[PDB]
Order: C-alpha cells, then sequence, then structure tokens
C-alpha cells in the first residue's frame, strides 16, 4: 500500500521540523540546551522579521525584535547588531556561556526596492569571555544611562560555533550550520513552521556564474579589471560566465551557495580596506560555504583568520566555489 | 510596522476595481475577471512561496476562471492553442496569462512573476478542430487557434504580479499604473502606490553582461560607455536578478534600461512579442518612459507568428534613447 | 485521477458579491461596503486569537469603511447618541456595527461574532462641516437622534461574522441568508452554506437557566415544561455558550430557541433593539424562522428611543409561538 | 498603549519545555514527544478551522510521533487497536491521544478540543495484545489486558488543547497547569498564564439541564438549590457549551461546577475513564480543583475494559463537595 491523492501540496508525511531536528540534535554536546533556546529563538525573530519585510526604517526596529525574542535566553548573555550606537541588549541576571551577534537585515538601500534581504547571525563562544571585574546591581535611578563595565572581545571565526542566515525572499529559507554539516529550512507559510528543506547542501565544483557590481568598474584596479573583462571572454568554444547581481548579500550569497559561482565585492570607490564589514557579516557567511566546500578570501587569504580589531572596519569579500576563488587570486598577486 | 506599512490598508484591490465602473462605466464583467485574477495569483503566490509548478499555476488560473469567466478565453506560455474556455461563456474578452517567467532560478527561489493582458477581440469566430490519428498525408493548410496578433490597438489592461519579499500586483487600464501589496495576514490586495511614474533619468542597467562577447558591435560599445564615464558624473550602477518581473519591477520603480538584446544565436530576441513584451510595454509606457526593440517602439510590431520572439529594451525614455544611437 | 475540484478555487465571497451587481445595475456602493465590512471582520477576527478588543474593533471598522462612497452615517455601540460620516465620503446607506457581541463572556472559551445591518435612509439627514475638539470618549446629549435609529422598514441587508473555532460570515441581503466560512489557507471566505432555512421542530433550547427566580410567573412554568416532556415523549436538551452570535448561530443552522426574557432587571432584558435584536430577527424571517419579543414581532416594533432594550425570542416558528401561546 | 508585546522574557512552549527539563531531570524523550504533540495540535486545529476530520486527526497524530521512539502502542480515540512503531523507536512509555471530543460540534461549528496523557508504564511492556472477542474460558476474564491501563497515581503529564475562538494550550505535569495561546501569525505557542488555580468560588453550573426528568431523585433536588438557594442572593449562571474541553476550560479558569451525571441509558454516564475523565481530573486536580464521580474520585479507578465510562463531576474543591453532600 502506498497511495495518496491530488493534494500535490499537502503531503507533509515526514514533517522534519526545524525544532524536530534542532532538538533531535542537541543529543551530543555540553552546551546544556542553552544553544537550542537561542538558535530556536533566532528562529522566532526571523519568522517575525519575514513578516515585517512583507509588511502589513525596517532594519532599525528589526533589532528591537531580537531583544524581545532573546531576553529569555541566558545564552545571549548579552547580544548585538549593526544599527545601534550602544552595545546594550539585556541587563544582568540573564547570563550564559556564549554570545551571538545579529545583523538585522542586509543593506540600507537593499531594502527600498528589494526582492531579497536576510539577517546574518554567527555564534561566538568565548571559552574565556568578559572576565573584566565584579558585576554590580541593586541601586537604581539611571538618568545618565545604565552603567556597565567592558565591551567584551572581538572573537575571530575559527572558534565560531554555529552560523547561518535567513533569506527573506520568495521563500524564507532558514540556513544554518555547525561543526558537522550545513542545513537549510523553508518556512511552510500556512502552519508558520520552518520545515527541513535541505540536508547538507554541498556546493558543486564548477560554478560558472559571476556576481560583481561592474557598474563602478572604472574604479577597480587594472589588476582586478583583468578578472572582470577577461572572464566574459571565454577563449574556447564553451559557455561564458553568466552574471547575476540581485543586490542583496543573502539573495546573492544564496544563489551562489546552491549554484556555485563566485560573488564578490571589492576595493573600489570606498577604500581598499573593503566595503562589507568583517566580524558582522563577512565572517558569518564565510563559515557556511566553508563547510559547504567553497572558499572566501580577500584575494590575499581566507576571511575567518583575520581577527578584526574594531566594530566596523570594512574588508573586501570574494566568495563562491574553490576553483573560482583560488582562480581570481592569481590576478591581484 | 515595516515603514509605511498599514498606512495603506484602506481600499483594497476590489475597492478600486468597483470604483472604476462607478467612476467610468467599465463593462462590469472586466471587474469579475480582473478579480478572479487577484485570487488566481494569490493562489500561485503561496504555491511559489512553497507550501510541477509551471503548469499548476495555469491549472489554478483555469479553474479559478473556467468558472466565472467574463472573458470568454484565456491562454498561456506554452499554449500555442489559446485555451478557448467555451465560446459559450462570453464574447468580448481574451485574457492571455503567463504562468510565470524566468522558470529556472525559481528552483532555488528568489523571485518570479505572472503576467497577463486583456484583449477585447474585435475579431472572434469559434474554436474546436483538432483532427486525430487517421488517414492522410502532409499539407498543413492550418494555423490552429491564435489571433494573438494585435497589441497596442487591443490591449485594454495589463499588469504582472511579483512573487518575492512581497506579492506586489501592479496594473494599468489606461489612466496610470497602480500598484497593490498583498497583506499576508488578512490576505488583501492593499493599494500601495498610485500612478507610478518611472524615473526620467536613472542610472541602473540590467543586461546579461556575461554574454557581451556575443553581441553586435554597435551595442557592445554601448556596454563600455556605461562602465567608462566621460562627461564627468555619477556612475551607471547595475543589477540583474534573473527574472523579468523582478528586473522590470526594479526598473519601473528605480529607473534604468533593461533588455535581453539580440546576439549570434538568438538572432531575434528571446522574450516574446505578445505574451511578455507587449503587456510589459504598455505598463512602462503608462508609467512614463518607452519600450522598443532597438529601432521601433514595441507596440508597432504587428505580432505576425506563433511564439514570435523579439529583442526588447525597456525603461526611462532618456536611457532607451542613449542606446537609440548605439543601436544602429 | 481525482483533481477536478481539488485545484479549483471554490466561489469565494468577493466572487459572489461581485456577481450580484452583475444582476441589477447597482454601481457597487452596497457591494463596496460589504467587502469593506468583510475585511474589518478578518482583522477583528485574526486579532481575537490574541496575535481592549471592543475598542480596537471599532477603529478597525472605522477605516476599512467610513470612507465609503454611499454612507449617510454609520455607528458603533458606545457611541452614545449619533455619529456622522464627513461630507467628503457621503452617500446615503447607514451601517450599524456593534463591535463584538458581549463584554464579559469570550475569555471563558466561547465565541464573539460581530454584527451588522445596512439601513437605507428612505430619506436622510446629517450636519455640515466644522469640528470643535470633541476628542473625548465622552460626549452625548438629547440631540434628536433619529438618524442612526432607522425603522425596520429600511434595513435591506443584515448579517454577522461569528469568531468561534471557525470564522463564519453569515448575511442576508434579501433573498435568503448565506454563510461563508474563512479558509486560513487562501485567506478568503469560501461560500459554504447557501440559502438557509432553520428546522421546524426546533427540539433544542438555550436559556440562561441560572437566573430562574428572576423570571416571571408564566415563563418559569413554560421552563419546567420544556424540561418535563409534556405528553411524555422527547425532552429538550440544553446548550448555552454565553454569547449572542454563537447561541444564535446553532439556532440558525440547527433548530430550537434562544432568548433573553423581560425579567427582574426591569421590563426589558439585556439586548438592545436596533443593535442586537433588529438584525438577528431579519436573518431569521428569511431563515424560515421567526423573531418575537414576547408581546409582538420585534422586526416591526418602533425603536422609539436609544439603547431600547427588548427581551428576545428567536428561533424556528413552531418552537416560538409555543411560549408565545402565553398571553391574553 | 502596550501590554501584549510589552512582556519581555517571552517564551514559546519549546522554550518552557526545555527550560524546565534542564533544571529538573527530564529532557530528551519527554520534551520532544511533547513538542511533537505541540506541533500535532497546531496541525490539527487547521482541520477544525477548515483547510469529517476524525480519523484523519489520528493519522496526523501517528505521523508527528513516529520519530520519537519512546512510546509504544496506544489505544487512542475511536481507534480499533493500538499499533506499534516499527521497533528501533523502542518506546518504553505510552500516551493516550484523544482527537476531537464532543462528537457533534465539528459539523455544528462551536468549541472542540483534543486531550492527551503520558503514562510511564512503571512495569515495562508497551507491546500489542490482540483482543477480538474470541474465547479463553467459557465464562469470564481472569487476567489483565493491553497494559495501556495505568493508574492515575502514575501518569506523568496530561493536558488538553482547545480549538475555540482561540487555540489555548493547557498542560500541567509536575507543578501546575500552564496555558499557551497559539500566536496565529507565526505559528508559535506563547505562555500566557503561569501556575494558576481555580478561585474556590464557583457561581457557574454546567450540566445539561434540559434532560432533568431523568437524573437521580437526589441530584434532581440538588439543581433546584442552585436556582433557588438558601439565603438566595446572586444566583448561579449556567454556561454550558456541551463540548467537554470548552466547559472544562471556562471552569478551570472562572471557577464553577461542571458535570456529567448518571442518567437513564445506563449507570455508565457516558464519558470514558482514562481516555477523557482521568487526565481532565488529573489537571483540574493540580489546578486546585477536585474531580470525582460524585462519591469517589477519578484518580482512584481502573476499569476491566477499553470503554468503562464513569459519571464525571469536576469543579472547585467547593462545588464538588457540595454535590458530594447529596450522596446518600
Amino acid at each position: 500500500a502506498a497511495t495518496q491523492t491530488k493534494a500535490r501540496t499537502r503531503s507533509k508525511y515526514e514533517i522534519e521540523t526545524l525544532t524536530g531536528w534542532l532538538l533531535k540534535q542537541p543529543m551530543a554536546g555540553v552546551i546544556d540546551a542553552e544553544l537550542t533556546i537561542v538558535l530556536s529563538s533566532i528562529s522566532l525573530a526571523c519568522k517575525q522579521i519575514a513578516s515585517l519585510v512583507q509588511r502589513a526604517k525596517l532594519d532599525v526596529v528589526s533589532n528591537e525584535v531580537f531583544s524581545s525574542c532573546l531576553r529569555s535566553s541566558g545564552r545571549t548573555g548579552i547580544i548585538a547588531s549593526e544599527e545601534e550606537d550602544v552595545p546594550v541588549a539585556v541587563e544582568e541576571s540573564y547570563s550564559g556561556n556564549y554570545i551571538v551577534v545579529f545583523d538585522p537585515l542586509d543593506g540600507s538601500s537593499n531594502i527600498d526596492a528589494a526582492v531579497s534581504t536576510g539577517s546574518i547571525f554567527g555564534i561566538y563562544s568565548p571559552n574565556d569571555e568578559c572576565i573584566v571585574d565584579s558585576d554590580h546591581d541593586d541601586e537604581s535611578q539611571l538618568s545618565a544611562e545604565e552603567q556597565r563595565c567592558v565591551v567584551n572581545v572581538c572573537q575571530p571565526g575559527d572558534n565560531l560555533l554555529a552560523a547561518g542566515y535567513c533569506m527573506y525572499s520568495s521563500s524564507v529559507i532558514f540556513v544554518l550550520t555547525i561543526g558537522k554539516g550545513v542545513y537549510a529550512f523553508t518556512l511552510d507559510p500556512m502552519y508558520g513552521e520552518f520545515v527541513l528543506t535541505s540536508e547538507k547542501i554541498q556546493i558543486p565544483k564548477a560554478g560558472k556564474i559571476y556576481s560583481f557590481n561592474e557598474g563602478n568598474y572604472k574604479m577597480w584596479p587594472d589588476k582586478l579589471k583583468k578578472y572582470m573583462d577577461d572572464l566574459k571572454e571565454p577563449g574556447e568554444s564553451q559557455k561564458p560566465y553568466s552574471s547575476r547581481y540581485i543586490g542583496s548579500l543573502v539573495g546573492d550569497f544564496h544563489r551562489t551557495l546552491l549554484y556555485g559561482g563566485i560573488y564578490g565585492y571589492p576595493r573600489d570607490a570606498k577604500s581598499k580596506n573593503g566595503k562589507l564589514r568583517l566580524l558582522y557579516e563577512c565572517a558569518p557567511m564565510s563559515f557556511i560555504v566553508e563547510q559547504a566546500g567553497g572558499k572566501g578570501s580577500d584575494g590575499h587569504q581566507r576571511i575567518l583568520d583575520i581577527q578584526p580589531t574594531e566594530i566596523h572596519q570594512r574588508v573586501p569579500l570574494y566568495i563562491g566555489s574553490v576553483e573560482e576563488v583560488e582562480k581570481l587570486e592569481k590576478y591581484l598577486a
């Protein structure tokens, strides 16, 4: 016996929920189910952000949800973002054993006439965090703001536990990883739940697609100009690299991740230090494809070795498949 | 909420659609189908939202119309035999409907779109006729079901529906384009922006630059004067999503030029002359700029064949004019 | 192959509602507001799942509507002594919407349907422009109301939407009643019950038995009666949820009686005339049922003044004349 | 004004479900098999709300439990016989699942719900035991059946989900009755009310009064003292939905008495023992109330078959003893 019928949709016979697997997983780790509450909670905030996006300042209130969805998880002892001019997030009594940075959306402009946006999170477990001085409390009245001590370290990216993003576009696929695989989930709209959509989606080896903002070409160095103008001149009877540039970093980093290729953004108008930030979004996505196989380098080296030394500094990013990442590097050298 | 947001939830789609007849004696049937379309799209929308597809979107549209009707006939992307849903159900409408567009990168999923066009047929005739496997040889003296051959003159309304990050429907019936955002929660097409007018200047281009080394030289130089400024000004920024509707949408709102051009292999365009160039032309032409195949404005091209493919360029007039020289 | 309908559409409310103007010459004014209403209910509905209700529901109905081209005034419970809709909107039709059904029960595990009734000022009134603060939720006087207070000679359509474990929209414009359930998939009301008629031998009764003594001499006997199965046959079972719409809804589809007798809380009861009792009695006449206040038929009892409480006896004929057989 | 969003420290069932089973021994097994019960309950409500949805509700259930191999066969509502889950999913623990209670409301449009129970077979055996009226002795039984039977003192977690105007989720376990109001929009169970308990008072009775000419001469008298009491005063209110979970839920909250007395049909009364009245009584118990079959508590019975009904009376520690005083 093995029938069904004409639903051609409702056939969730094996509903492997985000939670289902996300819970069937922690059965191995001394993270005392503190992770789960956080990852699962991020799930919550993303599930809501997906609705803000769609609608009924987007990024400067999507952080407001983070807190609302994490003042319960001691794991996010303290949390973070991009939009704000103050590192606060939750005060005192709700502490844990890790930290998680959250990037509301992915681009001030991006949103205006968007078609794709997302949020990029990466969880850092400073095995020897904060440690500054005694922790004060009790007194009250905080006119000239709520005192606090130090603004803890800038973890690098090799001691990066869990990373992922959630692309609000066409679907709202939750994508996350950990030191044992890459996983993707679609947001089944009706029952508002993130079903497991893909088990360890490994990037293919030949990725014949190129995502670069040629528009500001007369700004890329000649050496780099040698990458652009040359990849669209095959040189043998074969397909040329088709270009796709949606705009959004997630939008683009998801097209690539599933389809090979190489997305990049580099030293141009701004300054050769980069454009995209380092710890807050270049790191969290360089970790994913790293598992998936691909590579991600600033032409010189990989991007989860460089330990940032400030909360904003830009870095050029080039990323996609191995062969197409190691390739381009033989140009800027 | 999310910026403007709720600000708009007053007077849905049908609010306006009933406002049109009340405000312009519209053949009241146009409001039944222009409505079975808001629904028919909403369906494929949560089907595109994930929850076989190229044809399901038709199989929705069909039923979601085969019923009511008002039109008389409907068609598609692959139906070289315009599905005449009974000559019996109507008389004065033909609403070609393109299930989706850019049917490939939907497998990963970022954007997509359904497109359509109401054609009031001055010409009619019936249908039937599909002669089956029996006795006789070649001599096709046939054309099959068509008449899909007269834009500009017959396009009464036109619009597309974008499925991505929002499900913004967009439509025009002569007096300006009007865009509609779908309220997920309380599933209602809420009027968002009215009388959209695409930007007079605009610096955004969307071409498949990746197959540049395969276009006519008259054009290939154009590509370079987008990269290499001269008069000393702002650079021309660029962006290709992968689906017409996303690009066109992104163009109708931000400004630019867009156009899969003709090259060695596709000597004649790609995107079809009726099905996806004409309905999409009458919008950009109702929103400010112009649409054209390099030389002539796209609405003069008497559709003279089946899947007639034809080069297309679309967006702000100023821009489709800079390439007016470069073209030829 | 078992598709057929399993990919159809199923004639939705917005569908059904448009076809009506197809049959008439109505420029869609009534048709505009019915949809404007229907939406107010969807949010007010979806809000009830807890995603001050009585208050919000009233703004939620102000927006979707008020701005409707055909109103000649509109209203909402607490608004003590009239409401007028700004010239800029105008028209004639008036719609009495009393937000929710009760202000105590829900929290339990009940229901809370909303109620509407579009009166049509066979003649009409209102004031002009100006405005002088009136920003308080507390202004009322002896202003010769009347406007809002429109006789049962007017009332041309009526209905409610029950927010139980399934948002049901039921309404009768004047050719039988119709119900449309709300399918959270397609976010739209699928016509589900077409043309209703309550059953005659209404073998069920809903009565707030608890306030027994309060009841007058003649009613209490009738009560022990419905319990002591007269001739020695079938007893009347009980069910009472605690809210108008809900108790009245099983009373519509399924037979029986529901009522709010003129008891010790002074010769009146707890249900108002124009608001809760006038619409509900109109749905029943058409639902092959009957509405009685005790003394005469509610549907034609002069409203006289505001808030005019009137005990209600609502249900299938036979099973209503019965207690009505207690006079003279 | 803010009060719904303004909570902070927000929790979804998952949160709570791990939060406790982290601090208090339990985790893995139980948590998940309660989570995939949360989910099964979100997935079922939609069938009620409308996507004849009884059998289906059991199959939805099996699925959302199969990959949680800590439960064996379970004779659940209407089911003919408990099925084992292909080994490996070695379920050393048994849960009884009750899809839709009040066999009627589902087509009647009104409150309905699901009730479950987690029995930890202190004496390992979670295997089938086919029972189809064969033989054994020529007389009657001697030995125990299916094991499914597990006394109320040894049932760890039990709760119910109400699909009424809201999908409130009530659960209790070792501490109290917690309730989570499914957030319609995003699909998550939020905790609304921590460790609560009835209010001792109980001005609400909820029995099927209309069946009066039938109850025992001792209960029959009792009802009259509810309507016309000693020192009289503020009478009782008779709020009765009829659906077992709706009644039990307005009760557990507000406070009152709710009962299914002995009747005519047979001393059973109707409601089943460990499938329906046992967990409800187990919950209402720690919720502070009391539950009993008039003269003896439910958390002190164990039948000799699948369907051994039992009169049920549940309500506050007061109301219950009151009717208990009419016990000779």
